[PDB]
């Protein structure tokens, strides 16, 4: 989630 979020912001 951390980098799944991240990515997409
Ligand atoms: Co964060």
């Amino acid at each position: 989630l951390a980098e799944a979020l991240h990515a997409a912001l």
